[PDB]
């Protein structure tokens, strides 16, 4: 499955001359079209802004990280569109969406099972970025609205527009700006124009803690560490507890690692690595 360079006129025609009913999502970022190609593929299609500055940087960031490597909890890129001042690149087709969308309803409910399933399927696709990539791979923009959830609703990461390479001789990148979404940002990150993986273990905390509390992060992750010097069993997402009473048991011990991830200091974060042997502890 080798990256495609797709014809800008192929995008062109598939999105209806980029109409208004194939939009799906723009500005901030990228403008995100629903398409079929003429092959029949269903694919997403983000057409990209700002080239020449921050657009085509952008561009290149998802070409050298997620363009180049392949994994089942990765969003995949099928391909690209560099043609002028146009900047288009097309991925699988996600059904059930975002997570932020599906944990805001417009939808879909998430029962527990489900949720420690994307939780360890994020997780996993982190790890591979950070342990398996040589180089390794900062995402540094982790959050709810990039986990997006197939038709089996399994989690898959995306946007990796700000993602960074990082060889495997250093513990950290200098970058030129500060780059993240708010409520996902580590501390460090605001003290210097440093980047790394234990940026993006604090970031999926987040989204963990999303996933147990079912909570907005705009903070949350504040007074949950200041809840925790009071009573946990407070935190946690109420239709969660409508499935079981009991699980709350496990529920806690994730909300363990949420913590851990979630330490103002970075050495003492775990690896997600680690993270994902903790996960597995857990149930068996």
């Amino acid at each position: 499955k080798p990256l495609r360079k797709l014809a800008f006129a192929d995008l062109l025609q598939a999105t209806n001359g980029f109409h208004n009913d194939s939009l799906i999502g723009s500005g901030g970022f990228g403008d995100v079209y629903k398409a079929i190609l003429k092959d029949g593929s269903a694919v997403a299609i983000k057409k990209l802004i700002h080239v020449s500055g921050q657009g085509d940087r952008e561009f290149m960031a998802e070409m050298e990280t997620i363009g180049k490597i392949k994994h089942r909890n990765l969003v995949p890129l099928l391909g690209y569109c560099k043609v002028g001042d146009e900047r288009l690149l097309v991925y699988e087709f996600m059904k059930y969406g975002s997570l932020e969308d599906v944990l805001h309803d417009p939808g879909v409910k998430l029962n527990w099972s489900t949720r420690r399933k994307i939780a360890i399927g994020s997780a996993r696709g982190l790890a591979f970025l950070h342990h398996n990539c040589s180089p390794h791979i900062i995402h540094r923009d982790m959050k709810s609205s990039n986990v997006l959830l197939d038709e089996n609703l399994e989690a898959r990461v995306s946007d990796f527009g700000m993602a960074r390479l990082m060889s495997a001789m250093d513990t950290h990148l200098s970058v030129s700006t500060l780059a993240g979404t708010p409520g996902y940002v580590p501390p460090e990150y605001y003290q210097s124009f440093r980047c790394s993986t234990k940026g993006d273990v604090y970031s999926y905390g987040v989204v963990l803690l999303e996933l147990l509390t079912g909570k907005r992060p705009t903070n949350l992750v504040g007074w949950v560490k200041q809840h925790a010097k009071l009573r946990i069993s407070d935190v946690f997402d109420p239709e969660l507890m409508k499935e079981d009473p009991a699980l709350e048991i496990e529920l806690l011990q994730h909300l363990k690692v949420a913590v851990a991830c979630l330490d103002d200091r970075a050495w003492r974060r775990p690896t997600m690595v680690q993270v994902m042997a903790m996960f597995k502890e857990i149930q068996a």
